């Protein structure tokens, strides 16, 4: 349950993200989330490109998302 989509096309994620500890809380249309459509609003968002947002303060763990827009791989752990 805890799947890895990597899916991805260089040129938007598409996502919302809420902090409680950090998960995903919508997704808009258009984006490459969305277009993939696994990764549904309340799952858990543990890791991206192997970076763990464990400890990591949430505004970092954001900020190195904004960092991230190559390829983006999101590991989500589905409710």
């Amino acid at each position: 349950n805890i799947i890895t989509v990597t899916l991805n096309m260089e040129k938007f994620l598409g996502i919302s993200i809420v902090g409680q500890g950090i998960y995903i809380g919508s997704i808009m249309k258009g984006g490459a989330v969305a277009a993939d459509g696994r990764i549904e609003p309340g799952d858990m968002l543990l890791q991206v490109n192997d970076m763990n947002f464990e400890n990591m303060s949430n505004d970092d763990a954001v900020r190195v998302l904004r960092d991230i827009v190559g390829p983006i791989v999101l590991t989500v752990a589905k409710s």
